[PDB]
């Protein structure tokens, strides 16, 4: 579990939404994982606007934080589960680190704020759905 929470706007993965995500949903992709809704209290997360490809992101499944080196967004194939059918998911970046379903949420940050949040993994893998080119989270 986990949310970016900018502005009045709350990311989350979009296989976590909660009915009261959807019942204010702003926009969502399911290619992307990512699910945004509206919020009433103000956030001041603050979204990374760069191309790093080195961070730092949140295990909950082991309460640590570890540092990465991550693949650039792009169309990677993951693979079927109780969420979607097998299918290509779009905006994603892997590094190597532990992960474990549970870990879906958890933030991974740069020096200039948020990157995006943990979405996939397995095998000593971790995915992580970009949210860095939404750039109307800012406004
Ligand atoms: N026309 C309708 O039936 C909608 C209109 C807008 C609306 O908020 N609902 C209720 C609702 C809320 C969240 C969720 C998640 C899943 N289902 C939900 C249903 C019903
Ligand atoms: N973005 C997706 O399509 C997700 C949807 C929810 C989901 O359970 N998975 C499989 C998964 C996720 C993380 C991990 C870490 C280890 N094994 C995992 C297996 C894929
Ligand atoms: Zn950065």
């Amino acid at each position: 579990s986990g949310a970016i929470y900018v502005g009045n706007y709350r990311v989350v993965n979009r296989h976590l939404a909660t009915h009261n995500d959807w019942a204010n949903l702003v926009w969502e992709d399911s290619s992307r994982d990512l699910l945004v809704s509206s919020t009433t209290a103000q956030g001041c997360d603050t979204i990374a606007r760069c191309d790093c490809q080195t961070g730092v992101y949140y295990c909950s499944s082991r309460r640590k934080h570890y540092p990465v080196s991550f693949s650039k967004p792009s169309l990677i194939f993951v693979e079927a589960s109780e969420y979607y059918p097998a299918r290509y998911q779009s905006h994603l970046m892997l590094a190597v680190g532990h992960s474990e379903p549970g870990d879906c949420g958890g933030i991974l940050r740069c020096q200039h704020g948020v990157v995006g949040i943990v979405s996939t993994g397995g095998n000593g893998l971790v995915g992580f759905a970009d949210v860095r080119d939404l750039l109307w989270l800012d406004e």
